[PDB]
């Protein structure tokens, strides 16, 4: 079987993706973690992009309509963003940045390499990842310049697919809804330059496409005794910690409860008692759980616990009262 | 005019909503965190509810059909429940609660009590809150009993409108999916009870509802000199600080910027030097952010910042080393 069946099965076993296809309990997590990380890499933490929101009753037009509006309560002005998650019935993160046309080039290549970090500080392979600029044949009649970045998925005959475009489409997009909505929506420059319709960069990432690229990279297989691993970054793993007291001891429960609700304050816990310890840390492993949470009889009277470490598989046992902390440093977000 | 029309005002004005309905820069700030208040205490902080998200190709029958999964995957066994975001143009935060039909009421009542208790400890006033149960003419065909949470709106006429329903369904969902489908979903007990199929509790809020309640419910008029207020519980506020330099001298502004990209990596902030401070703090006041932070000439020696929270007003100085921290021991979530 190729990797996508071997990743597509673990999916559905462990209720990523449910056969209809729908995501499951830990799919919704994974889904919303992207489109967490990808809001705040591209709205909150950048002072020239706003969000919006638009209906789509029957995508990226109803961020154009606005444009004005935005301009005028958001108190903006090119070069700036606005950035959206559109139902495209498949969700896609777009973002419409509107520059001075004179800038046009220059910022195409600016979120063409910025994106592409993106993917990679999330843990993504680099040499997963590759860019692949439509010819002119492709050029649609808007985008001058258009750039997929593809990820190796590994299907058949060409193992590549598109997972996010950045596409100039110049200032067609506003003139257009200048001509036929009859508002003025140009910036007409009056400081050392002249008069210009904004032009457009627009990366849009399909949230599904992503959220594959994410399962299919993190997947790993490691011994001899072999464990399958997903390598999320902590910001993705729909679980972050797991509570695993090592028996069903009635001494145990009470306090592995009472930590795994105070860490439920802050993140997607799990909490697990059925059988063995080893099956257990296998069980988050196959998950990509950053960190287990072990208490023992020791923690009964050393008040401590046990953290293993995903990857490494290293144990340090520290105080309870710190695990929290000790966590947030880890987690991040 | 009515309070409605004023609140609707000043969300067109300040990019909560677009004529068109569409949200704007911070009208999905606040949904955003409605949604994720929703989940976090309906499905991240319980270990008896996990999340679902279907697809509704053209709501709550994606959850029915999906029950069987869940409960392999997620290894659950009733009482508990399934969330979702389902999109019924308008979004819409639903949970199913599958319980054994003996505790149907008690169930019933749990979650009638609880997700009120969820508004009031976002900030709506209680007196704001009712309860309508509907009589049987009301009764779906499937509803044994049916109680809606009311707003008090402020509408002509009945002033009151459904803010959320929570329906006890009886066993009518799995028993129809179960006939329709060939496929059994008894959980039929073998531990101190009967045979059954689980009963549903269906908490369902209209997210734009929700949203509205809680804009409406924010606003406030204090003096002399009115002051317009969105009284907005820190969890829910589309910009939760507002980096503030005294002037846009060239001193002030290096540090403040630092200051603010320091925050941004943790909640949505407002960078703005434009004007008068106090124009400004009314700025931030009217859309409820809940502390505003100024940098000032006596910062760039003495090191500090002014802290001004949003209700009182009061001002506190405080190190500018220590300003996150302070912030989110305030802001939570
Ligand atoms: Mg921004
Ligand atoms: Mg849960």
């Amino acid at each position: 079987a190729s990797i996508i069946d071997t990743v597509a099965n673990l999916a559905k076993r462990r209720g990523f993706v449910y056969q209809s296809w729908d995501y499951g309990p830990l799919g919704v997590e994974l889904k919303e973690n992207i489109k967490r990380q990808w809001w705040k890499s591209m709205v909150t933490a950048r002072e020239d992009v706003v969000g919006i929101d638009t209906s789509i009753i029957l995508t990226a037009q109803g961020i154009f309509t606005n444009f004005a509006n935005v301009v005028t309560t958001a108190r903006k002005k090119p070069p700036f963003g606005i950035a959206q998650t559109g139902k495209s019935e498949f969700e896609q993160m777009e973002m419409e940045f509107f520059v001075e046309p004179s800038t046009a080039k220059e910022w195409h290549q600016y979120w063409i390499d910025t994106r592409l970090q993106w993917y990679v500080d999330l843990g993504i392979d680099r040499d997963n990842l590759r860019l692949y600029e439509h010819p002119p044949e492709k050029l649609s009649h808007y985008a001058e310049r258009t750039v997929d970045i593809e990820y190796k998925y590994g299907f058949a005959g060409d193992p590549w697919g598109e997972l996010e475009g950045i596409a100039n489409r110049t200032d067609f997009d506003l003139s257009t809804h200048s001509k036929h909505s009859g508002v003025d929506l140009s910036y007409y420059d009056q400081a050392t330059d002249t008069r210009y319709v904004p032009y457009v960069i627009e990366p849009a990432a399909g949230l599904t496409r992503s959220l594959m690229a994410f399962l299919i990279d993190a997947y790993s297989e490691d011994e001899v005794d072999k464990r399958t691993v997903l390598r999320f970054d902590p910001r993705l793993a729909p679980v972050k910690v797991a509570v695993l007291p090592l028996s069903r001891h009635a001494d145990l429960s009470p306090k592995a409860r009472d930590l795994a609700a105070e860490l439920r304050q802050h993140w997607n816990v799990e909490f697990d008692d059925a059988g063995a310890i080893g099956r257990r840390y296998r069980r988050q492993d196959e998950v990509g759980t950053p960190y287990c949470v072990t208490v023992d009889f020791d923690s009964l009277e050393d008040n401590a616990v046990t953290v293993r470490e995903r990857d490494s598989m290293a144990q340090e046992r520290i105080s309870i009262d710190q695990v929290t902390d000790y966590l947030a440093v880890r987690l991040k977000g």
